[PDB]
């Protein structure tokens, strides 16, 4: 056996730079969901690990000129990693180059907004102009809307790719920035667990609206013929149904919520 | 190619005879959720099947004494049936011996009440004795309790376990037919999805309550090995990411709900 290679992103709240990170060393560095849900696959597939924070900051897309693959999609296809542990989004695109393991958590498209802001759903935004949208520059929630045939979701893609300046930003952190700094003129559109998780931080000013956009999950990615693909995949399923995946989401989102 | 024998159950809204299913042969018999969804994962794979009801109405269990599966699980495990599409919940028991799509739909157990009971949640149910509360006899939901280490959910499990009469029902027609006739001395616990179609039904006088006691999802089943795994696979999530799988959804449950 070998120290199996993990790769990851820094991403509230699934991993985070502990505050005195500096002080400390290897896997100790990080906190956070997945850095707890990483120490429970390992333990109960009997693996030892190293935590990496992926070289690009990325979680995965293919040039459509060089074909190459980013993120840590990429450093799976690559072998520049053995696993993935964070809020990578199963999608049909991913799931033909690397494998997934079941869901170890549920999401859905959605809005936040600066309180306030009178904007309740998706057909909202696309039907005025005053209050501008985005979404994170990169990833599944860019690609939803690039693809989408639903009419609202392709009006608002129709917008957002054009409009100007910029409407997609290079982080979460960064788009939570844009909402609380624009005076309800910007509204962002995220994965539901990153804006759960944001509605419960100080200084409380943002709140999701609305319904989900869609529905699905992250899960646990190897590359194609991984001889750990099928224990992780036992993994995941053995925490859901012990009740540790909900407890480790009330520990990192509501267990501590900064807003009452 | 040969044709797929398809293993399904008799369950609404996903498989259900048609009203003159009597004038109707072979694959037109029935109608449903999971009838569409056959449908559309053998136009996707390329593949003509036929569609069969499991021989002995289970889901799939495996007898601690033969060591025999039953239901769809026993059918596909034993090679009477080439892949299963229902509403078949994706454990790590099963898991292990057949291979599963990624979920198709979301659902977590829950609590179904007649209008009026006085119960709001699981610890409720727990914390009195008037009101009666059970299962379906056999499947993922009374495996949930009978494996639960969660104080709530394994007090309910020591009472529904010794109960008299017994508190367990055949099918989900009979348990909400016990909801609707016992007067609120009966709260019956059965998968969300399974609750939220029964509520938008004449007479409309059931309720979901509470919030769900877990989350998980439904696959698409094959016997390992099967060459038909991957492309299931990726028909489910191509059929996800196009939102057809919310189309089915709102079509079977909302779109003609009987309650207003
Ligand atoms: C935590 O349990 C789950 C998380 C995610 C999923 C999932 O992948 N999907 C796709 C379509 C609808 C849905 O729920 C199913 C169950
Ligand atoms: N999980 C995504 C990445 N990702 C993350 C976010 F927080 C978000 O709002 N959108 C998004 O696409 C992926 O796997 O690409
Ligand atoms: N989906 C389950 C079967 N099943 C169905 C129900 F409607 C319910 O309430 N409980 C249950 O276990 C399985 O796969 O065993």
């Amino acid at each position: 056996n070998k120290t199996v290679v993990v790769t990851t992103i820094l991403e509230s709240p699934y991993v985070m730079m502990k505050k005195n990170h500096e002080m400390l060393e290897g896997n100790e560095r990080y906190e956070g969901y997945c850095v707890d849900l990483a120490a429970e696959i390992a333990k109960h597939c009997g693996f030892k690990y190293k935590l990496t924070i992926v070289g690009d900051g990325k979680y995965g897309a293919r040039d459509a000129d060089t074909k190459i693959w980013n993120g840590m999609v990429g450093e799976l296809v690559y072998g520049k990693a053995d696993i993935a542990i964070a809020p990578l989004t199963i999608t049909l695109v991913r799931e033909e180059v690397i494998d997934f393991s079941k869901p170890f958590m549920s999401l859905g498209i959605s809005i936040m907004i600066k309180k306030g802001t009178p904007i309740e759903s998706a057909e909202d935004l696309s039907k005025q102009t005053e209050i501008a949208y985005g979404t994170l520059d990169s990833g599944s929630t860019k690609e939803f809307f690039r693809r989408s045939k639903i009419a609202v979701f392709d009006k608002m893609w129709t917008y957002m790719r054009s409009a100007e300046p910029s409407v997609f930003v290079r982080t979460t952190a960064e788009g939570v920035a844009r909402v609380r700094k624009s005076k309800g003129k910007y509204a962002y559109l995220l994965e539901s667990t990153m804006n759960e998780y944001i509605e419960q931080r100080k200084p409380c000013d943002t709140m999701k609206v609305g319904g989900n956009l869609d529905s699905k999950g992250y899960g646990i990615a190897t590359p194609k013929g991984s001889s750990l693909g099928n224990a992780v995949n036992l993994a995941v399923l053995k925490l859901n149904e012990q009740g540790l995946l909900d407890k480790l989401k009330n520990k990192w989102w509501y267990d501590k919520g900064e807003c009452g």
